[PDB]
């Protein structure tokens, strides 16, 4: 059997009524279902646990991952391999911790709600990948590290040290911020993990074989980016706002790394180095968007590819050929590489 | 009044005995001191909440910081502003819940567990930054942007690419891992902070004014690495491990950087990479520590200084004079970046 554990909470105030109209249709729809488990409700906060057969328990939490009447919806454990139920006789009891006085309930209750809220501030700060392993059933804690083919993504801010030096220095969080979220939405759509923030960097990767998901998460962003300039308000530091780009591809380290107290699940090897120096020839070869060959021959849709360069930097004495595609938006793109040279006296003035 | 939420482990098996002669203890000594609140039992786990005058709570804690008998002590929550108690009658009610066994206790008992799992799993991914701002009764999560001087540290392990050439990827991944431990815990003994990795590379700020702390903490690190290279068995990959550090000062950013499901606590700004331009240079120039001249003249120790050279990158144009400190630990830790060079046929024979 399946059993998960999750917690969300309320998008609204709940009502007495729809509380236990929750727990009423829960506990019918478990019963024909052969699932067991609880409900706990505690101020604004929901707590379940659900088991059963794998594929009910998916079925059920895809409703329950639907349902507008609560957000924010964390699985905290997912075991796909239990063989016995810790709730047998209650298909879906549910329990409201509110209405509770009991008197050793009180002291458990500030606990549980204590632990939620210092769990809630953690989750800001975890990177996005440690919570889907968590929701596959698996402890991130044990992984072992493994070589594996990656396409790895690099990309900043050009002439950021211009934003730095203008603004206020809540304009400048306000700008990097809003570049990271603009990134990180569209990578994780199309299939990546952005796994490190560096200065005004961004450092994210994707499976090796998915190299046109890479460059296609490329261009949206370029166009976010676009949307995002042209629309921003008369003045607005966000309409100088260009990003380069610079995707390699090669084995690397994916694992736990780092000191004792702290890790990160992340990657490791060549192909971040060679991700991040691309990245910054941006500048120097006018193009907005630069990969290696690797990277070009990887892809299987018919991308207008253009051929830039043949340099290198390293380390290994290896000279690489990089590429660029051509259409409207990476000219459009690249063209703001030169604009962004000079856009000190726009931002004085914001 | 002040009130602290902690969480803790068992650092052995505790009998019914010993639990109880814990909870007898807590409370004389919370009854003479005015203190009141709650400490919970469940399976090998210790909650507590402790409310008081800030002096006594703050001695108390003290104690129960130094004893024995749990480890793992995670301070969950600090308030300092409390006007009202929340467990008046009670100087130290002990609840034990493993030999609880009511009705709707046994699942809040289980939800508690989990979220406490849970909560273990994301503290190992979590900057130490964040656990220390909350004991100090600050949510991180409302800590507005400020320009801060800083010292800021990198560093990384030279001649790297060729452990991961060579070596097994999980023997890659403990001497990154041995190294980062070396780093972080003699950085955040004096004072700094361990911010960020990124591949083998360390990037640690100080206050501004603790330049002599910075330089203090590099020298620690390089002597460490001694230690760890000579007492290494024989054929060890960390017999040849080599550090690189560089140290820069400047205004820079701190605070909640990155997209909107996931942050760090961090800093932005010129001396990172000023910092992280100076540490590349160490190989260049035979110097396992480099310096700014601005780091150089912040110290106010009689260290040994020796300039090295006077050159730039960037950006602004603008000439930085370069600093080392020349002792016997240093000439030694340099001699390795060339030892380094040639380290392919020993790591090949691991
Ligand atoms: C906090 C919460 C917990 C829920 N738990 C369950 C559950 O355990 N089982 C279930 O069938 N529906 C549960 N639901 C309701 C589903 O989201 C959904 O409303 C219902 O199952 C779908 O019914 P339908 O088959 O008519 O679409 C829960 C809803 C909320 C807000
Ligand atoms: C889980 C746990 C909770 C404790 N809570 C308290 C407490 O609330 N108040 C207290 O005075 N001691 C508490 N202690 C015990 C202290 O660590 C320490 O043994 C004792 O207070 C010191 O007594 P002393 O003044 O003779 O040194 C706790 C110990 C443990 C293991």
């Amino acid at each position: 059997m399946k059993r998960l554990t999750y917690i969300s909470k309320f998008s609204r105030p709940l009502s007495g009524d729809e509380i236990e109209a929750i727990g009423r249709i829960s506990s019918q729809k478990n019963q024909q279902a052969n699932v067991t488990g609880v409900l706990l409700c505690l101020d604004g906060i929901f707590f379940q646990i659900l088991e059963g057969e794998a594929e009910k328990i998916d079925r059920i939490y895809e409703r329950i991952l639907a349902d507008e009447r609560h957000t924010d919806i964390l699985c905290l454990k997912s075991e796909v391999e239990v063989q016995e139920r810790m709730f047998p006789d209650w298909s879906m009891q549910t329990i409201n911790l509110d209405e509770n006085t009991d008197f050793l309930i009180r002291p458990i209750k500030v606990l549980l709600q204590t632990l939620t809220e210092s769990h809630r501030i953690l989750e800001k700060y975890t990177q996005p990948s440690i919570f889907k392993i968590i929701s596959q059933g698996t402890n991130p804690l044990n992984i072992r590290p493994k070589a594996v083919e990656k396409i790895v993504f690099f990309s900043d801010i050009v002439s950021f040290s211009t934003f730095a030096e203008k603004l206020p220095v809540e304009e400048v969080v306000s700008v990097v911020n809003s570049y990271f979220s603009v990134c990180t939405a569209i990578i994780t759509r199309q299939g990546g993990e952005v796994t490190k923030f560096i200065g005004d960097c961004v450092m994210a990767y994707f499976d090796g074989d998915c190299a046109d998901q890479a460059i296609q998460a490329s261009l949206d962003i370029l166009m976010e980016l676009e949307i995002l300039r042209n629309s921003a308000p008369e003045g607005s530091p966000l309409r100088v706002l260009y990003s380069g780009i610079g995707l390699a591809k090669g084995k690397v380290i994916e694992g736990n790394i780092g000191s004792e107290l702290k890790r990160d699940y992340t990657i490791l090897g060549d192909a971040v180095n060679v991700a991040a120096r691309l990245e910054a020839l941006t500048r120097q070869l006018s193009q907005a968007l630069v990969f290696s060959s690797e990277v070009k021959n990887s892809a299987t849709k018919s991308w207008n590819f253009i051929w830039l360069t043949d340099s290198e930097l390293k380390g290994k004495s290896e000279s690489i050929d990089i590429y660029s595609i051509d259409n409207e938006m990476t000219r459009k793109s690249s063209g703001g590489l030169e604009i962004a040279r000079n856009i000190g006296h726009y931002l004085e003035r914001v």
